[PDB]
């Protein structure tokens, strides 16, 4: 990959000079990570520049650096410093050369800045982008956000707001930008175990990365397996890939699996939090369940585990946790990432809600929108559909020999 240029682009003007406190759920984060690409494709430089730059207006904390304060708890300290806009193009091109079947790897990594974490905090940028274009019209957007700045949802308001004003439109959008409404009661009571941060069960006494397409004439069916109640299709999903997962790995009948689910609580919060929220309020939640009662039982026995424990958590459960973390020992050792969703545990982060195909630049809409490199084994992607199909698309990785099984299982609905 050549590279014509490396802006770090600061906001338009006129941005405050805040330091934002972090709730505790803007600290027990995985990492720095959460990387993503976007493929795009030919349709009917001195833009993406300003537009990023007034589009920091708005978004000032993206702009700014991390910081610890006297504690050691983390903060945005919003510098204005500005944040990395790389402008790349390969000889080689052939966008199809490059994704081939999209499937996350190494090379996806090169869309994407180098950057060194395990520098100081207040020297890198909380985000970095990359516009890396190919032969005929191909686009690469590389996306590499810091955790502790905002979550997954309101950084793709940032790069559709950043979008909509490189289209030569306007963002309409001002941010809500106040982390202290989930700040924990004093003194914190809390009214559950929380077993979401308990440690994970252990396994009874590098890796090959798997993109996996569900058509529509697949969920059909799954939603055809539905029974008291009747339950959707994403948990009928999500329960087949715990189920495939703990017959990939060969488990035992009798050993407990646990499921990491994120979960978004911007709307079950009691009174709803504003719109443009900008923060992480992503919550865990953690079903359970044997191997044997997972994989022996019907599918729908899969969706009973996985609605009951996302029903759970209310504004009651989740305003629990808030005053649950701020009792921990260790503030961010909850934070576990590598070796977490170890078998026989596994984790499921979902895009199905995100508006990711809205990132319209004047080049159209992309194709692909996914992580660029899988870490390690566990982690589920289930990403979104760009052709309005109805579809829902899965990446994945897995230790190499539970990936040719993972691949027979899930095929078969």
């Amino acid at each position: 990959i050549n590279v014509v240029r490396e802006t770090m682009v600061r906001p338009a003007g006129a941005t405050p000079q805040r330091v934002l406190w972090n709730s505790n759920v803007d600290l027990v984060i995985p990492r720095i990570h959460t990387a993503s690409v976007y493929f795009y494709r030919p349709d009917p430089g001195g833009v993406l520049r300003e537009a990023l730059a007034k589009a920091l207006v708005p978004f000032y904390p993206m702009a700014g650096r991390l910081k610890k304060d006297e504690n050691g708890r983390f903060e945005i300290n919003c510098n204005g410093e500005g944040v990395l806009l790389v402008e790349a193009a390969a000889a080689n091109a052939s966008v199809d050369e490059y994704a081939r079947d999209f499937a996350p790897d190494v090379s996806f990594q090169r869309l994407i800045p180098s950057v060194d974490y395990t520098q100081d905090i207040g020297s890198f940028p909380l985000l970095v982008l990359q516009i890396t274009r190919f032969k005929c019209g191909g686009a690469s957007l590389g996306v590499g956000m810091e955790h502790h700045v905002a979550d997954g949802m309101s950084g793709i308001t940032f790069i559709n707001t950043w979008a909509a004003m490189a289209r030569g439109e306007d963002p309409k959008i001002v941010p809500y930008i106040d982390r202290t409404l989930l700040r924990a009661n004093k003194p914190p009571i809390p009214k559950f175990p929380h077993v979401e941060y308990h440690p994970p069960p252990l396994l009874k006494h590098r890796i090959a990365v798997g993109l996996f397409k569900f058509t529509k004439e697949q969920l059909q069916a799954l939603k055809s397996q539905a029974t008291n109640t009747t339950y959707s299709s994403y948990e009928m999903l999500s329960g087949h890939i715990w189920r495939s997962m703990c017959l990939a790995r060969g488990l035992d009948d009798d050993q407990e699996t646990k499921l990491y689910i994120a979960t978004d609580g911007r709307a079950r919060v009691v009174p709803p939090l504003p719109k443009h929220y900008f923060g992480n309020v992503i919550f865990t939640c953690t079903p359970m369940a044997l191997a044997g009662d997972l994989v022996s039982r019907p599918l729908y026995y899969a969706a009973s585990v996985i609605h009951d424990a996302v029903s759970r958590m209310n504004d009651e459960y989740l305003r629990s946790a808030l005053d649950y973390l701020e009792l921990q020992p260790d503030l961010y050792k909850l934070v576990r990432g590598a070796h977490t969703f170890r078998s026989p545990n596994l984790g499921i982060t979902s895009w199905s809600r995100l508006p990711v195909y809205d990132a319209d630049f004047g080049w159209g809409r992309p194709v692909f929108m996914g992580p660029a490199v899988i870490a390690f084994e566990g982690l589920v992607y289930v990403l979104p559909s760009g052709t309005g199909d109805g579809s829902l698309s899965i990446s994945l990785g897995l230790q190499p020999e539970h990936m040719p099984r993972f691949e027979q299982l899930i095929g078969q609905i």
